[PDB]
């Protein structure tokens, strides 16, 4: 369990922050919202596996939603080719998350699914298919992103260095992005050192969350209600 851990005690956490006030305050009030927490390894794609196993591990059983899901994810190699991307190139990465969600599917456990996403080789591979697709989507919407976000921004380089490569952290774009590619309602709580208060923002905007992520120290961990 290298890259996303057993699940934890939420209290576990304060070991991660001793002797340190500000810290101990927000977690013992996010100990009031939510029961359980798992680590993500800090190598740089942590945002990308976190969410891509935690909302593939809110599916597990639920007949419908897989169905859909899956529905969505036979339609990404359009999204893929329609903003210049080859088929030869992004054949593996596509392949292994399919995969993992015929897995879903088939299996239904949280141990299988969680021995993928610690296996390095196909957990990368399904880091880089996210990255693939937030990049595809951000370009084949280019004039929505800068209008919304930033009227001043270079798309296509942005892409290239902040989205595409493997080790690249995130921002309000890319989460977006994501979360708008895949159908995925998620919401990131915030945890910094500053002496404010406990915080949360949810994407989309009203949305009801499937997934629920902790931002601490420039980490993605996954919480349970
Ligand atoms: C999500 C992710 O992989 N984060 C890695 C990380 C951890 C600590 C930091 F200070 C940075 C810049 C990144």
């Amino acid at each position: 369990f290298n890259l996303i851990s057993e699940k934890c005690d939420i209290l576990s956490i304060l070991r991660d922050h001793p002797e340190n006030r500000i810290y101990r305050r927000k977690i013992e009030e996010l100990s009031k919202r939510f029961t359980a927490i798992r680590k993500t390894k800090g190598d740089r794609n942590c945002f990308y596996r976190a969410l891509g196993y935690s909302y593939l591990e809110s599916l597990l059983g639920k007949s419908r939603e897989i169905f859909k899901f899956k529905e969505r994810v036979l339609q990404t190699p359009n999204d893929l080719l329609a903003a210049g991307f080859e088929e030869h190139k992004f054949r593996n990465f596509f392949n292994a998350f399919y995969s993992v969600v015929e897995l879903v599917e088939k299996d239904g456990s949280v141990s299988s699914l969680l021995k993928v996403f610690n296996d390095q080789s196909a957990s990368d591979h399904i880091v880089q298919f996210l990255r693939l697709l937030t990049s595809a989507f951000i370009r084949n919407r280019a004039d929505f992103f800068r209008h919304f976000i930033d009227e001043e921004m270079d798309i296509k380089d942005f892409c290239t260095h902040e989205v595409e490569p493997m080790a690249t952290e995130c921002d309000h774009i890319q989460i977006t992005a994501l979360s708008q590619a895949l159908s995925i309602a998620l919401q990131v709580e915030y945890v910094d050192e500053m002496d404010t208060a406990l915080n949360h923002h949810v994407f989309p905007e009203a949305a009801t969350p499937s997934v629920y992520l902790l931002y601490k120290t420039s980490h993605y961990n996954i919480l349970y209600a």
